[PDB]
């Protein structure tokens, strides 16, 4: 149906806007602390601590499959990245600190992304 195509075009254009958002957020992580999944070979206890691991590569795979239906879903995954790290790592660590800085800087980007998604529909 044409209605199904039109919905698919809207998902495509959301995907485009979320790719730009993802790029901008990842630039706020110049150390690449959040680029890849935590390795269970190197942190074998991780899944005892953190139930839903997340990282930028995993988000990018979901994005390229058009797997985010709305901005809320994408924000949920970004928040997991930050929140997971702030639980596993202590306040005095480079990891925790990196997460705080990513959260603070990413807020700016997400605030305007929300206006854009609402505005364009």
């Amino acid at each position: 149906s044409m209605e199904q195509v039109a919905m698919e075009l809207r998902l495509t254009e959301l995907t485009r806007l979320l790719r730009s958002v993802l790029d901008q957020l990842q630039d706020k992580d110049p150390a690449r602390i959040f680029a890849q999944p935590v390795s269970l070979k190197e942190v074998p206890d991780y899944l005892d601590h953190i139930k839903h691991p997340m990282d930028f590569a995993t988000m990018r795979k979901r994005l390229e499959a058009q797997g985010y239906k709305n901005l809320h879903e994408f924000e949920e995954d970004f928040d997991l990245i930050i929140d997971n790290c702030m639980k596993y790592n202590a306040r005095d660590t480079v990891f925790y600190r990196a997460a705080v800085r990513l959260r603070d800087q990413g807020g700016v980007v997400l605030r305007q992304a929300r206006r854009e998604v609402d505005s364009i529909g």
